[PDB]
C-alpha cells in the first residue's frame, strides 16, 4: 500500500532521529575509552619517561628519586618522578608513600621552586640524612644527592 | 523532498543505522585493542607505571645506572639479556659514553641454570663490589659494579 509523502517525511524525521541519538550515544562512548586509552601515553609524557625494549629512559630537564634499596618493601617504586610539591612519608597523603622503621606518617617534602632550586624540608620527629648529613634545615638539592629515610630507606636524586 | 526521494531516502536511512553501528563498534574495538595492547607491552618488560613512577617487576634482571656524571645519552635502567655486551661502540647491547669506557668493555652473560657472570675485557676497567676483576665472575643480587671512572651501577638479580 503505496506510502505518500507526509507518512514517508515523518518516518524519515525518526529513523534520523534515531541516527542522531545513536551518534550523541556513541560520541560519548569513544570520547570515554579514547580517553582512557590514552591515560598511559599522558602519564609517560607528564614524567619524561621512555620505555624502551632494551630500559628506561628518563628526561634530562625533570627530577627523579631513583631506589636503592636492594631489598624494598613490596609497595615501593624503582624511579619516582618529582614535580613541584612532594610529600614524603606513610600516610596515605603522601606522594611518596613508605613503610620503613623511622619513617614517619609525614616525613618530609621536596619542593621544586619556579627557578629550578629543589630543596628537602625535614618534618618534625622525622630523620632525613642528605649525602651523610642528618638534616635540619631547608636543604638544596643537586644531582647525585643520596638521601636516606629512617634506618634504611636509601634513595639518589637524579637532575642532570 | 517527494515521494520517491523520500521512500528510497528512507531505505537508505534504515541500512546507514546498521553500517554505521558497525563502524563506531569497529573504532571501539580497535581503541581498546590499542590500549590493551601497550599495557601487555609494559607487562612484557617487567614494568608498573603508578600515579608517582615506574615500579619494575623483582623476577626482572636489570642494571641501574648510578653515573657520577650527568647522563643525556644513556638509560637509566638497563634490561638484561642472556648475552648483553657492554661497551663504547655502536655495536654493543649497553653503550655507554666515558673516557674510561672501552669499544668492547665488558660482558654479562645468564646461563641456562640461572648463573650470572661478568667476563671482562683486556684494558677494560670491571669493578665488583670494589674489586678489580679479571676473570669471568659471579655476580649476585645486590653487587656493586664500576665501570671505568664513573660508571657506578647496581645490578637486580632474582
Amino acid at each position: 500500500s503505496a506510502m505518500k509523502a507526509p507518512e514517508l517525511k515523518e518516518k524519515l524525521e525518526e529513523s534520523e532521529k534515531l541516527i542522531k541519538e545513536l551518534t550523541v550515544t556513541w560520541e560519548e562512548k569513544l570520547r570515554k575509552t579514547e580517553a582512557i586509552a590514552q591515560e598511559r601515553q599522558r602519564q609517560l609524557e607528564s614524567m619524561g619517561i621512555s620505555l624502551e625494549t632494551s630500559g628506561i629512559k628518563v628526561g634530562d630537564d625533570k627530577c627523579y628519586l631513583v631506589n636503592l634499596n636492594a631489598d624494598p618493601a613490596l609497595n615501593e617504586l624503582l624511579v619516582y618522578y618529582l614535580k613541584d610539591h612532594t610529600r614524603v612519608g606513610a600516610d596515605t597523603s603522601q606522594d611518596i608513600q613508605l613503610f620503613g622503621i623511622g619513617i614517619q606518617p609525614e616525613h618530609c617534602e621536596i619542593d621544586i621552586a619556579a627557578d629550578g632550586d629543589i630543596t628537602l624540608t625535614p618534618k618534625e620527629n622525622a630523620r632525613s640524612c642528605v649525602n651523610g648529613t642528618l638534616v635540619c634545615s631547608t636543604t638544596q638539592l643537586w644531582h647525585g644527592d643520596r638521601i636516606l629515610w629512617g634506618n634504611n630507606h636509601f634513595f639518589r636524586i637524579n637532575l642532570p
